[PDB]
């Protein structure tokens, strides 16, 4: 099927997470063609398309997405744009820092921070969960990575990281805030990388700052200080970005009260199912870009070498073929469901060690579970009249008010 509009890029800006879905539904097909972001594109959705998208002998990420994305969210020529052994090699560096022990450490640091914040929250009239989450996550990420963070800069650094994330799907001022923040963060961290290499800043083996600073490539040389800052930033920024999920989770608890008592008398199992349903239900990761390496035929369609492709993440996560009542928030849908690396992909599909799948999934899950637990057992609060609406046409999305909590009290 072929969409002939000449304003698809603009249409994409207006539809956000619904661009692809609106069309895979209008053409009654898992894929379609279109001129987007200056190139010929094939958009596809579904778990099977996902399997094809993650087949590395047919798809490469090099030169896939616009530079405007590198200059804002990811950093220029970072791991997101790599392929082959070089990608795998650096991918192992990220994974070694995101294993169960690290996931555990971070969720526990987050847990002690949430508890310490209670004393402060009780005295406040209102609290904006999104802002609280940002600063706390930033403070934890840095501490855990071994990155020095002064009390008077937590706010600024936290905001810089968010400006980066909030700039990939926009034009105008939103994109510019990210375009300026990235340079401030990379510089801040590059000096750190350099002092560590000279032993002027204490670093600890096994921590992100250290590992990024001393990592060696396939040719045996270490990354340019700047690339090491970028790659370390590709660890700190994402963690801070967990803020959006934390807000969505709290919003799910408020929008679907029945589950509150459910989790409160349940265990780690209930929290795990609620946490998964939040990652599946709400929008965060839009879609991914890849480049067709060689000509191949799939689904009776021919993919020419060089054509660009977008894999719909939001849409696949809401595919009725995989999810009964996809558009309903139902944590119980996760009770006893054999794992599958392609049916749900809010943070990518496939194998993390074999492809570009997000290596921070475990951390994302454990931090959300820890944060959910805190909101369920540790405190009591009100959700005053506010705008909780979250647009599906804005990437990333977030409840307008950022989730405001008042009359907070320890439980
Ligand atoms: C907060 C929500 C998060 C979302 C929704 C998210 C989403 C994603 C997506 C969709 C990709 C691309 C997958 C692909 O290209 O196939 C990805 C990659 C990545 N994420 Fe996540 N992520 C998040 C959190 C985290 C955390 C907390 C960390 C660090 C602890 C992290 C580190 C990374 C890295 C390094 C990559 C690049 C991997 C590669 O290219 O091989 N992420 N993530």
């Amino acid at each position: 099927p072929h969409d002939k509009s000449l304003d698809n890029s603009l249409t994409l800006l207006k539809e956000g997470y619904l661009f692809i879905k609106n069309r895979t539904e209008r053409y009654n097909s898992d894929l379609f063609q279109a001129r987007l972001l200056g190139k010929n594109f094939i958009c596809m959705t579904g778990a099977e398309a996902a399997k094809v998208f993650y087949d590395t002998d047919r798809f490469q990420r090099q030169n896939a997405l616009p530079k405007r994305v590198q200059k804002s969210l990811f950093g220029v020529n970072a791991i997101q744009g790599m392929d082959g052994s070089a990608h795998i090699h650096r991918k192992m560096l990220f994974l070694s820092l995101m294993t169960p022990p690290h996931q555990k450490r971070l969720a526990e640091l987050m847990t002690e921070e949430w508890k310490a914040a209670v004393t402060r929250w009780e005295k406040a009239d209102e609290v904006v969960l999104f802002e609280e989450a940002k600063e706390i996550l930033c403070r934890v990420a840095c501490y855990w990575a071994g990155v020095p963070l002064k009390e008077t800069e937590v706010k600024e650094r936290a905001d810089d990281f968010i400006d980066m994330v909030d700039a990939f799907g926009a034009v105008g001022p939103r994109h510019w805030k990210g375009r300026r923040a990235r340079p401030r963060a990379e510089e801040w961290i590059e000096v750190m990388i350099e002092d560590a290499r000279a032993g002027l800043l204490k670093t600890t083996s096994g921590t992100a700052l250290h590992e990024m600073a001393f990592h060696t490539q396939e040719d045996g040389s270490q990354l340019d200080s700047r690339m090491a800052a970028i790659e370390l930033i590709n660890v700190l920024r994402p963690i801070v970005a967990i803020s959006y999920f934390l807000v969505f989770s709290a919003l799910a608890l408020h929008e679907h009260p029945k589950y509150k008592e459910w989790l409160r008398s349940g265990n780690s199992r209930e929290r795990e199912m609620f946490v998964q349903e939040v990652r599946r239900y709400y929008p965060f990761g839009p879609f991914l870009g890849a480049l067709v390496k060689k000509d191949f035929v799939w689904n009776n369609c021919e993919f020419k070498k060089g054509t660009s492709v977008l894999l719909d993440l939001y849409g696949t996560n809401h595919d009725p073929r995989l999810w009964d009542h996809p558009d309903e928030f139902r944590p119980e849908r996760f009770a006893e469901r054999e794992e599958n690396l392609f049916d749900m992909i809010p943070q990518g599909g496939g194998h993390a060690e074999k492809g570009h799948r997000c290596p921070g999934e475990g951390i994302t899950i454990e931090v959300m579970k820890a944060s959910l637990d805190f909101l369920v057992h540790q405190i009591e609060y009100d959700v005053p009249e506010q705008s909780l609406h979250y647009s599906l046409a804005r990437m990333p999305s977030l409840p307008e008010s950022g989730f405001v909590m008042s009359g907070i009290r320890r439980k």
